[PDB]
This record gives C-alpha cells, sequence and structure tokens, in this order.
C-alpha cells in the first residue's frame, strides 16, 4: 500500500474536499484515501503513517460513519504508527464544540497505540471550547469552510510541510 492511508468520513463532502487536497500537497504517489463508509477497521492496519479526518457533526458528534468504527478500533494496535488529525467543522455556529471529533478520536487512538503529530495553532480562530485542544494546540488541522474556506489551502500546505518533517517523509 501507498505510505500514508488518510481514513476520512463525510456528510456533504468537504471533509472529502479537504482529503484530497491533502493527498495532493503531499503527491498522490504517497497518499491513498478510504472513506470510512467503505472501510474496515483492519485497514488501518496497511499503514505506518495515519491521517484521520472528520468534521464535528449534531453538536460535537463524530460523523456516523467514525462512530461506527470507533466502537471497532479496541480491535487495532497502533504501536509504532504516527497518526496525525484534521477536521472539518464551523467555529461560529458551534462556538463550544468547534472541532470535538477530532479530539475524541485522537483520544481513542492514542490510547490504542498511535502517537500523534500535526499539532496545530490555534490562532486565526475564534471559538470558545473543543475537546482538540492539548497545552493552547488544536490536536490536528483545523479547517472551516463555512466561514474561512478562503484559508484552507494554505492551511493544509502549511500543515502538509509540517506533517513531511514530523513523519519524517
Ligand atoms: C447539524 C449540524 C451540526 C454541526 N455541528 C458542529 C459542531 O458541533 N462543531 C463543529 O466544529 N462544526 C459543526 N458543524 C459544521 C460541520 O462540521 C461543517 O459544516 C463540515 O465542513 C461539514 O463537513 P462534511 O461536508 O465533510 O460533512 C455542524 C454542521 C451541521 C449541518
Amino acid at each position: 500500500a501507498k505510505k500514508i492511508g488518510l481514513f476520512y468520513g463525510t456528510q456533504t463532502g468537504k471533509t472529502e474536499s479537504v482529503a484530497e487536497i491533502i493527498r495532493d500537497e503531499f503527491g498522490n504517489d504517497v497518499v491513498t484515501l478510504h472513506d470510512v463508509s467503505q472501510a474496515e477497521v483492519t485497514d488501518l492496519n496497511d499503514y505506518q503513517y495515519l491521517i484521520i479526518g472528520c468534521p464535528t457533526l449534531n453538536i460535537g458528534e463524530l460523523q456516523s460513519d467514525w462512530e461506527g468504527l470507533y466502537s471497532e478500533l479496541d480491535d487495532v494496535d497502533f504501536n509504532g504508527k504516527l497518526v496525525a488529525y484534521f477536521g472539518t467543522g464551523d467555529q461560529i455556529g458551534y462556538a463550544d464544540n468547534f472541532q470535538d471529533a477530532i479530539g475524541i478520536l485522537e483520544e481513542k487512538i492514542s490510547q490504542r497505540g498511535g502517537k500523534t503529530v500535526g499539532y496545530w495553532s490555534t490562532d486565526g480562530y475564534d471559538f470558545n471550547d473543543s475537546k482538540a485542544l492539548r497545552n493552547g494546540k488544536f490536536v490536528g488541522l483545523a479547517l472551516d469552510e463555512d466561514n474561512q474556506s478562503d484559508l484552507t489551502d494554505d492551511r493544509i500546505k502549511s500543515w502538509v510541510a509540517q506533517l513531511k518533517s514530523e513523519f519524517g517523509l
């Protein structure tokens, strides 16, 4: 399999659009996209580097497909793997639950052995609370296509450059 496995869930396609851009930034040959509606938890075993994408929905909840796989994460050993996270959200409409989903996923995957890389600054965002906070930084890249779609491309560019360094790729 390719070097990096990017597993994402999506309802209206924004998380998928972001996933495609992330793939392009790394290079089409480095990343393989996996929509978790079609994935099995065991597919995560095929990669030494993982990128987890998920929108926060219905006020602080995981996207449905990730919700389903979450329950089976206990069946996977992430030890030895480096994992990064990106989330889509709306900081204005859900200021108290901005990017909660990636925080929820990282908490579980880290417990299962996955080492987190890709922490992201909170500068440039206006929100009140988030389960994705770790020492003042988001556990991963935060995109907001509802209010800051004009910032997404450059944010991904910067984040991918960071991940190449942290992944050692
Ligand atoms: C009913 C509903 C609830 C939402 N709840 C949250 C939330 O709690 N936190 C957040 O950051 N974004 C929230 N959002 C915003 C979505 O995460 C955002 O629009 C995202 O880009 C959608 O991605 P998708 O197109 O991949 O589904 C919500 C959107 C809808 C329509």
